[PDB]
């Protein structure tokens, strides 16, 4: 065979001789015509396809890749899947009317153009930088998001343009304010918007913060603090085979790719013997991060980070023992650069176990506490972090020893800002946070996507909310007014998924599999979604925000399952208007679908609305996000009670250690 | 002949100033029979103490509450000593309350039913031998209210179980009927009997040591690696006494009968200004209100901190088990009810930990060969409490951002009660293993905050997030995204009465409306960022929110006035809710003025719990926080002096490997 070796398990990622085969393959499919890679990635199997394989014999699924190739002097992408073992394109399309993601190649290009091209040289001196000092010239490049004046026609970035007296400051307390429009493929300007009032670079000092500016700043920096050492001369407890983890009981595939990031899939847990399926498959499937100034161009700045960079082409090598602190195993991560060669991400996600404080804990009063019982938690971890320009986003998936599963976020790297003039107010719309800065507010807004197994198929969805008894105080049902129960609304349709997180019933939400009855409870096994960082989607509807991000209106869309449904606001974001039935505008549909006990997919709008204050600058101290999924009526009793306990005494051990009787303390 | 004077004003009592107090009482009432419920700091004036420790004002005088009972007398006394002259300074007979239930108070119960002949006659109709009553136990409770007795008697109720081994743990064998018992007298006064009788169940109970384990499910998984962690060159925390400095915060450690940690006289060293934060912040109440309506299950809403104090309740944390690492240690002190100092060791934990990333940001145009990061550590001081089946882990955190967040962990085991073969437990409860109905209930918190945010005049607003009002297309919202944060901020008490809103992920502020930040234009704050805020499920009018009038707003900010410590009032056992005391009492007409002034800002947060097996026989800790975060209170991130754990700038990364980016 000249095809590349498979891979151990079938949902490993393409290897870097995979990605060589299989561009080589379509650059001999594309023959004679100039091509260029933009993604290069697995095709997972179809989901029968690989619970069969895994679970009942079945057949092995065809090892896939899907590609996305731009042709010089062609209009939008071509894509496709390639057929490794046979190296062989099988199926292709044109698709003239759509802009792909932007990778870090498409993207490093755009400070070069701005920084030669004479109309952004001209709007450099006009703000206060003279034209030989363009070296000084920096910006960020970003998608231009949508801009109704060219569509998908041209391929396009907006720079955000900023100014470093120094190439060791940080640039983002000088904004300039204009905004150029590049075309990425044509590597040329075609357009600059200029705001109606002029507004010339600062004339303060950077906002820096390295030690050495530091130093300069406020005098000296504190002492390096004694260390706290973290060791396992033992070990870890985990138990890696290729992808597969093995811990606690969990047994899951670490997948990654370039647009989600991390993949988690298969997941199991070990009751005893008996191997329950909980998700086949769990990641962040999309994002958006929608600024909230009215003012042109402020609307251009939503960035859907995962669908227009990739949370896997930003990520970054993460060695070593800063980022991960403790005993390490770290994944690399492959994908395609434009020429169709394998690029690596050295140590791209981070794997450890980590103390996480008590797991369970008990004692006796009778004999003042002498009777107890401590046992410890150990939480796994797996993370990446990635960088969006300006931003960080360090993302934890964390599993724990009662069963639940956590995801875990820490917002940090430095706020979009723009110029401020001398007398400009910023609000209400931003904060100055910075003389001459502008940070304008926005929502970071992300959609959990999880399609679940929970104890086998054929799952359903519910909201629980919790709600006082409709029997009023005095009445022989509720006589002193304190009943209360769960309210379950299952969710029949499509349409009746579409549900918002809601403070005043404490909301949660079940995934569970109504085809299963906890012996004890007599209630279905369920994961519960408990998840409170569910902010509404401030921007209108009918905005561009709103129908670029289908998904973000609420916080629960549930859809049937289908093959391929992964990313719910379309599979090539940058410049869609948002017009059109893709992503989870089709799922949805007319919302009259299934989703009782049947295959579904559920995605999760999570996040945070962030209005800037001085303490987020000139670097941001990190912001937590989280949601967790919890066992219930899942197990018949608490999962973690073979856990050898830290300390355990009975009361026969402690009576040893020292007309009715009372008390012991008595 | 006085006792000592403490380092500090505020430092609790000392056993010699206990017993101090306690003589001077027993001598006040020479010749009366009487008992000490309660002898504790009574905390100087807060005017009294700023002066003190910031204008060289006078010494405050030490002081100490205490609270009695005298045999053959209905209620309490309670008063105050004066430590410096062994006086009785103030004194009151309030005859018509109940106070805080002590150990020794409920120590005492299990005894009674167990050699109560009404008792054992419904343990045998129960299935229990009379002869067999030392397997029957009991959870000694208060009655919390009954309105057959009001507080004209003292009563605990019993919650009672069965082990058929004394390493049992019960809660899998309720009894189906309640004991109601004087404790004063030590005797059973009535018993409730539901008409509706279950016996004992005859399952093997639900247990959970490893010998259990061992039999129920073959083995106990071996034993995992460690994980060690060490602090070689000791800790970056400094304590002198109680009082702490770490990470440029400053504060006082306090401990009491009640509240268990109360933190004093906050600040931060911003670059050598000292700048006030809070001059307390404790939690100051709880309710844990039961959701079944039948009888009687309404008397299930304990109130932990007034009804048995989570000082009193306290659980030695002696231990690399509860609390992990190089831990600084503090003793709690008490009186019984002789007057006899008692000591609780190791009953706050105090110790700093990693928490993870700080901040971190890399440059793309080199390959984030231009990067800094900068790992985080936490101050951590903890207490863990036991109230009967319940555990209360707390743990006050204090971070590099400047950043203060209270965390607590529930564990322990759930109140049971007996479920028959053939009932159902829903829609009230869950029958988390068989014959056992774990009722449905809430766990609320009541946080008390007396802030000084960059000093004196305060004020509270909330901070909702809206859209703008100009539609979509308009000249002022073209594309429809504008929004912004609407502060209303709180002008009389009646305006402060607010619940959390998801629909505008609403937060609160406290702030200095006499100072403004130089760069924002804003006033310096501290920002409640708080989310697990429940409504009060129970209806208005009911036990449970007239007994807890602060439950039933997420936010509750009143005027200060010395001794507002206790928003269900201060003695809670047996009050009906009926008065105007404790938070209805400050809250009064609504109309006093909280804008720029000395306020209290109370806040309402916690759980809301639908039992399920995983929780049995014993709970996987659940988790709550709550943050106060620092906004518009420094000018920048005040952690950018810590050294990073790495750190390359672009000229570092050139000298180590119009032009376009580096990496194009
Ligand atoms: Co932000
Ligand atoms: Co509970």
């Amino acid at each position: 065979s000249a095809a590349p070796a498979r891979p151990a398990h079938p949902l490993d990622p393409l290897s870097t001789a995979e990605i060589k085969a299989a561009t080589n393959t379509v650059k001999s499919y594309f023959a004679g015509k100039k091509i260029s890679f933009n993604t290069v990635t697995l095709r997972e199997p179809a989901r029968k396809a690989y619970i069969q394989w895994k679970e009942q014999g079945g057949p092995l699924p065809p090892r896939l890749a899907y590609y996305v190739i731009l042709e010089a002097g062609k209009p939008g992408v071509k894509e496709g899947l390639v057929d490794l073992a046979s190296l062989s394109v099988i199926e292709t399309r044109a698709l003239e009317t759509v802009q792909p993601i932007l990778t870090v190649e498409d993207l490093c290009s755009t400070e070069e153009v701005i920084r030669n091209d004479p109309a952004v040289i001209e709007q450099c001196v006009l703000s206060g930088i003279p034209a030989n000092e363009m070296h000084k010239v920096y910006c960020d490049p970003w998608t231009i998001g949508y801009d109704e004046r060219w569509g998908t026609g041209k391929r396009l970035q907006q720079a955000l343009v900023y100014y470093r007296s120094d190439e060791d400051d940080s640039q983002y307390s000088h904004p300039l304010d204009f905004c150029p429009i590049v075309d990425t493929e044509e590597k040329k300007v075609i357009f600059i918007d200029i705001p109606n009032r002029r507004r010339k670079v600062s004339k303060h000092k950077h906002a820096n913060f390295y030690p050495k500016h530091m130093i300069e700043k406020v005098g000296a920096m504190r002492p390096e603090a004694p260390p706290i050492n973290v060791t396992q001369p033992e070990g870890v407890s985990f138990k890696m085979t290729g992808n597969v983890m093995e811990w606690s009981n969990f047994k899951f595939h670490i997948g990654f790719n370039y647009r989600e990031g991390i993949v988690l899939s298969d997941v199991s847990y070990n009751d005893h013997g008996n191997v329950r399926p909980i998700f086949h498959r769990i990641s962040l499937s999309e994002m958006i991060v929608p600024y909230g100034s009215p003012e042109f161009p402020h609307q251009r700045k939503h960035a859907l980070d995962i669908g227009e960079y990739g949370a896997g082409y930003m990520t970054n090598p993460l060695s070593l023992g800063c980022d991960c602190k403790g005993v390490i195993h770290y994944l690399d991560a492959h994908f395609s650069d434009r020429a169709g060669d394998p690029i690596t991400v050295k140590n791209a996600v981070c794997i450890h176990e980590e103390d996480d404080g008590l797991l369970f804990k008990h004692s006796d009063f009778r004999d003042n506490f002498a009777t107890s019982l401590v046992t410890r938690a150990t939480k796994l971890v797996v993370s990446q972090i990635f960088t969006a320009a300006n931003y960080e986003y360090c993302l934890y998936w964390v599993f724990m020893q009662d069963g639940a599963i956590r995801l875990d976020i820490r917002l940090t790297g430095i706020l979009n800002t723009y110029i401020l003039g001398d007398d400009e107010e910023a609000g209400p719309w931003g904060t100055r946070v910075y003389p001459n800065v502008n940070a304008h507010n926005h929502q970071h807004l992300f959609s959990l996507r999880i399609d679940p197994r929970i104890d086998g198929d054929g799952n359903s969805a519910a909201a629980c909310d919790a709600k006082s008894s409709p029997y009023p105080l005095g009445s022989p049902e509720n006589m002193y007014g304190n009943a209360f129960y769960s309210e379950k609304t299952t969710f029949k349709t499509v349409k009746d998924s579409l549900t918002n997180y809601e403070s005043a019933t404490g909301r949660s939400w079940d995934i569970f599999n109504p085809n299963k009855v906890n012996p004890y409870s007599g209630k279905p096994p369920s994961y519960k979604l408990v998840s409170t960082q569910c902010p509404p989607l401030l921007a209108k509807e009918g905005s561009l925000v709103a129908k670029r991000a289908p998904w973000a209106s609420h916080s629960v869309n549930v859809v049937p399952y289908k093959d391929n449904r992964l990313y719910p606001s379309g599979d090539h974001v940058p410049q869609w208007s948002g017009d059109g039935v893709r992503g989870m505008r089709e799922w949805i549909g007319d919302g009259s679908e299934n989703i009782d006990n049947t295959d579904i997919l559920f995605f999760h709008t999570f996040g945070i609305t962030h209005f800037p204050a001085p303490e987020d600058f000139p670097l941001m101290p990190a912001e937590p996000i989280t949601l967790m999924l919890r066992p219930r009526h899942f197990f018949t009793e608490n999962p973690g009670l073979d856990i050898q306990p830290s300390y355990a005494m009975t009361t026969s051990e402690a009576k040893r250690a020292v007309a009715f009787e009372g008390s012991c303390c008595g």
